[PDB]
């Protein structure tokens, strides 16, 4: 089998990505934010409390013919971003892009935090990370692209995230009209549940590549890239005004400044973020400074390389038994 969905950014700046999911039985459709750096399915429904929901389309299992409530099982989860959310747990039919898992875990949220209320466009995570993040207690649970892989043609999803633009999110197939010249695989280390690999260094605009190790994750959950204060530094070195904030959370730009491009090895090949993909735009509305969509890791405690990164490239996600990621220009 193969499942192919259109990935949709949120708002002019694609600080997400939407892409529509159907649950349970008849389908309810929510716009789910697939997020490669996590691994749990949950959504915004029928038991979350009524004063944290502002605008989300729920799901409400008692509506499913297909949805069972998994006893006993609970989830809690805290993102990066500070950001939270908690609840139980059902199984129930699950499809994307003409793709379907039955027995999904889909968890229902109780709470989510304030910055999922006030984001009305997210209904709810799809996790793509590996299921050894899953926070279901006391049984793990799968991933749907685990769920899914036995059946797949091939072991894979791939991202196709856009500048500004609607992309694709496709399970099981390599399409290779997506892309341009050839796809160079990666090794990845599962050691912290993460698609996490190594690139081989970096340019800033026309300048020379730097060769280094640089060890991230890919995340299609996180907006920006996150980098090394060193690799940081030298990108906005090159921007005339460029500073970092400790008030407004990290680098700043002058709104009128031409940005340069930003190069990344992978092997040999390199993926070329072009200048405007790095424009976050005013940190305040009608505000001259604009937000950088380079920032820095450290502490973070890793290094990311988020949609900013991602939507420059055609990512695939290759789940075999011994797991690889693979990136082309496109």
């Amino acid at each position: 089998s193969t499942g192919s969905a259109t990935t949709t950014p949120i708002d002019s700046l694609d600080d997400a990505y939407i892409t529509p999911v159907q649950i349970g039985t008849p389908a309810q459709t929510l716009n789910l934010d697939f997020d490669t750096g996590s691994s749990d399915l949950w959504v915004f429904s029928s038991e979350t409390t009524a004063s944290e929901v502002d605008g989300q389309t729920i799901y409400t299992p008692s509506k499913s013919t297909t949805a069972k409530l998994l006893s006993g099982a609970t989830w809690s989860i805290s993102y990066g971003d500070g950001s939270s959310s908690s609840g139980d747990v059902y199984t129930d039919t699950v499809s994307v892009g003409g793709l379907t898992v039955t027995g999904q875990a889909v968890e229902s949220a109780k709470k989510v935090s304030s910055s999922f209320t006030e984001d009305s466009t997210i209904d709810g995570l799809l996790g793509l990370a590996f299921s050894t993040l899953n926070t279901v207690s006391p049984t793990q649970q799968k991933t749907f692209f685990d769920n899914a892989k036995a059946s797949l043609d091939s072991p894979v999803f791939t991202a196709d995230l856009g500048y500004h633009a609607p992309g694709t999110y496709n399970f099981g197939f390599i399409d290779t009209t997506a892309y341009t010249g050839s796809i160079t695989y990666t090794a990845v280390s599962t050691k912290q549940g993460f698609w996490e690999w190594t690139s081989t260094g970096y340019a800033v605009g026309s300048g020379t590549f730097k060769s280094t190790s640089i060890d991230g994750i890919a995340d299609t959950g996180t907006t920006l890239l996150y980098l090394p204060a060193t690799v940081v530094s030298a990108y906005w070195a090159q921007v005339s005004g460029a500073k970092s904030s400790s008030s407004v959370g990290g680098y700043v730009f002058p709104c009128s400044a031409t940005l340069p491009s930003f190069t990344f090895g992978v092997g040999s090949a390199r993926i070329v973020i072009p200048g405007d993909y790095i424009d976050f735009g005013p940190i305040s509305t009608g505000s001259s400074s604009c937000f950088g969509g380079i920032q820095s890791s450290a502490g973070i405690g890793i290094n990311i390389f988020g949609d900013v990164a991602l939507k420059a490239a055609f990512v695939v996600f290759n789940g075999a038994t011994t797991p690889t990621l693979g990136f082309a220009s496109k």
